[PDB]
């Protein structure tokens, strides 16, 4: 399938050079997978969502995303104009309140929540959770994320936008989930966007178009957009049968576009998602 006139992230997502402007992908979309955005909420009745968003959780006196932050990466995940993996099934996780703040026990909360509920979930390609948010080194935090991943989610999360090494920020620096930096359109890593060991791959992070509530759209930045990119494509692999849970951070990096972005720190990794499809 071919998307003309693409985000310039989808664009570059599925080629193998940047500079272009169609989204090319495997027609199945990410149908029979599942994947939760652990955010400020998700606005089920915009348009691009199709029927396929669901609140299923707040920590809040409402499940109504009131911020946008939330929609705005779920709608890189899986929004029909604006998604990486157009057929999945979104469900919402409201662990930040409407001003994009969350405790870490909530934090937390949300995340062995997921664990759980995909028992409830009919996702039998996979599922997996997209954690745009972050905050300075837990222990804690992190083995919240360790054990999501382990229940069999394939969990992925933001670098941070500190343009600081990410080994102090959580669930940044859990060696078991994939932690996602941000990438510009000319392949330059985005300014803000944290770096180190602790990184397994980048994704583009920098003006990136997507829902926003009130049925609206809006072009915002950071590597809480590179995450939704990650965990849209990981959602698409698992529909094709190319990688798992387990797995799919591993595969992404594996096949990912190597060496190609500049001002990546040394000993960064040098990888760009992709997703290897050929039309």
């Amino acid at each position: 399938a071919a998307q003309t006139n693409a985000p310039w992230g989808l664009a570059r997502i599925s080629s193998t050079s940047p500079g272009t402007s169609t989204y090319y992908y495997d027609e199945s979309a990410g149908q029979g997978s599942c994947v939760y955005v652990i955010d400020t909420g998700i606005e089920a009745s915009h348009p691009e969502f199709e029927g396929r968003a669901q609140m299923v959780k707040t920590y809040y006196y409402s499940s109504r995303d009131g911020n946008g932050h939330g929609t705005h990466c779920a709608g890189t995940v899986g929004s029909r104009t604006y998604g990486v993996a157009k057929k999945t099934q979104l469900f919402g996780v409201k662990v930040l309140d409407d001003n994009g703040s969350g405790q870490y026990s909530t934090i937390i909360a949300g995340m062995d929540f997921v664990a759980s509920d995909k028992n409830n979930r009919n996702c039998p390609k996979g599922v997996v959770a997209s954690l745009s948010l972050g905050g300075g080194y837990s222990s804690s935090v992190n083995s919240a994320a360790a054990r999501l991943q382990s229940s069999g989610v394939m969990v992925a999360v933001a670098a941070g936008n500190n343009n600081a090494d990410a080994r102090n920020y959580s669930p940044a620096s859990e060696p078991s989930v994939c932690t996602v930096g941000a990438s510009d359109r000319y392949d330059r890593r985005s300014s803000f966007s944290n770096y180190g060991s602790v990184l397994d791959i980048f994704g583009p992070g920098t003006s990136i178009l997507s829902t926003w509530i009130g049925g609206s759209t809006r072009s915002i930045s950071g590597t809480s957009m590179a995450t939704p990119h990650v965990a849209g494509l990981a959602a698409y692999l698992m529909t094709l049968g190319k990688t798992t849970a387990a797995s799919a951070c591993r595969y992404i990096a594996d096949t990912a576009n190597k060496g190609d972005l500049s001002n990546i720190p040394f000993g960064t990794v040098n990888l760009l998602a992709y997703n290897n499809y050929q039309a």
